[PDB]
């Protein structure tokens, strides 16, 4: 079922590698017999920059996974950087392949680990194809246009999720559209989809006789979303079940916004809001990046703040940083906070780059990864946040030799 395209400037060796393909499906090719993997290929044959652009465009729309190819003998070229600069506009997985041949500043292209390959005898192909196949189980069951922002609202039953969605969808800036498990709409003319509103529209038809299926349904909604709105009940406060879904959204690397509903019903004061906020921070210690919003679906108070926060969390989730700035910020962290020694060896940081988006992920090339301690990693994380923002999203840092 899965579809794969190969993209790159001309003369990097795409034809040799492509020619992994068996027989044409009458365009689309099936994978050859020797491959222990099951997928289809899409051809992209059919001034210099605009004719490269056509290929990448088609690949981005149809392919589930994209192999980005460069030439090892040339190194990274501006032409490669341009193809890179197009491929940034997709949320579909890209895997980088270095042909003809060392593997240092291909990380600069910003797609992570470069997989070296030769086409004469197919050296490196196993590793490449394993890397591509790993993405197959994360392919969207339901497919939307690239522009659409997908988010979910999850929480415990009777926290007012349905009320919130109806309160949100009844605003002047919103236009509701017209696979009716999801709700489509625009807000300030941007397209959005709320994942799994069917499970939210379930009651009235069905008695929910146990939470265990609701929770598993919510985990699946999360898998499909870029932003997760975790809704807490203002009246009752945080109980133990709240933590599970939220931890899952965090571990899955999704953008998160915390929403406290039913704020109309708490006995307010300036102190009451700040106490509830710090209580969230104590119970949800892994969601420090997540903004907290107080609103009432009932009386419509501060409902207008929800969509701007989803947009912003979504923007930061997809943010791609410049390498020179990134390395300046990390060297500024090392200068303000000298690295801890380890018996007799000090951590040295050579170079940093971004390896992916959604969530933002960074690789730091070091001496030895073991000397990079959890606490110092957290320190780098915080320094990265102060320089770039990143509100609403987790970020990942990995040290590599
Ligand atoms: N030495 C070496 N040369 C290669 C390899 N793969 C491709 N080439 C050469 O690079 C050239 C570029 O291939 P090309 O047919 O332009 O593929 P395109 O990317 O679809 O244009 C080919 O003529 C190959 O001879 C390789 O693994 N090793
Ligand atoms: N006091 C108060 N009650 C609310 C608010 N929002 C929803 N409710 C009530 O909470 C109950 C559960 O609402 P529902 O939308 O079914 O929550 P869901 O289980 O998350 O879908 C309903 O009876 C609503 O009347 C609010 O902002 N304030």
């Amino acid at each position: 079922k899965p579809v794969v395209a190969i993209v790159g400037r001309p003369n990097v060796g795409k034809s040799t590698i492509f020619n992994i393909a068996g027989e044409r499906i009458s365009r689309i090719y099936s994978s050859a017999e020797w491959l222990n993997y099951d997928f289809n290929l899409i051809d992209t044959g059919g001034p210099f920059l605009a004719q490269i652009r056509q290929q990448a465009e088609i690949a981005m729309d149809e392919a589930d996974v994209i192999i980005f190819m460069v030439n090892g003998r040339e190194g990274v070229t501006a032409a490669d950087e341009e193809v890179a600069k197009i491929l940034y506009r997709t949320k579909k997985p890209v895997v980088l392949a270095v042909n003809k041949l060392n593997i240092y500043d291909f990380y600069s292209l910003g797609f992570g680990e470069p997989y070296p390959i030769s086409g004469t005898h197919g050296l490196g192909l196993g590793d490449l194809l394993d890397a591509v196949a790993e993405h197959f189980k994360n392919i969207p069951e339901t497919k939307y246009n690239e522009e659409v922002i997908q988010f979910c609202l999850i929480g415990r039953p009777n926290v007012g999720k349905s009320s919130l969605v109806n309160a949100m969808l009844g605003e002047e800036r919103v236009i509701v559209s017209n696979d009716a498990v999801d709700t489509s709409f625009t807000y300030n003319q941007q397209e959005f989809v709320i994942v799994d509103t069917a499970g939210m529209r379930k009651k009235g038809k069905v008695y929910e006789t146990t939470e265990k299926y609701s929770v598993l349904r919510a985990l699946k909604a999360i898998d499909r979303s870029e932003v997760v709105a975790v809704v807490l009940d203002g009246e009752e406060g945080i109980i133990e079940q709240d933590k599970r879904i939220a931890g899952y959204a965090h571990e899955a690397g999704k953008a998160v916004v915390i929403v406290v509903n039913k704020w109309d019903a708490v006995d307010k004061d300036e102190s009451t809001m700040k106490e509830f906020e710090e209580n969230i921070r104590d119970h949800f210690q892994f969601l420090d990046y997540a903004p907290i919003l107080f609103m009432s679906a009932l009386t419509k108070k501060r409902i207008h703040t929800l969509m701007p926060a989803i947009i912003k969390a979504s923007e930061n989730h997809s943010l791609r940083v410049q390498t020179n700035v990134l390395n300046d910020v990390i060297m500024d962290a090392v200068a303000m906070n000298p690295t801890p020694t380890h018996n007799g060896s000090r951590l040295k940081i050579y170079y940093a780059t971004q390896v992916s988006v959604k969530p933002p992920s960074f690789v730091v090339f070091v001496n030895d990864p073991e000397l990079m301690h959890f606490s110092y990693e957290r320190f780098l994380e915080n320094r990265i946040r102060d320089a770039f923002g990143f509100e609403g999203t987790p970020i990942k840092i990995f040290a590599r030799a």
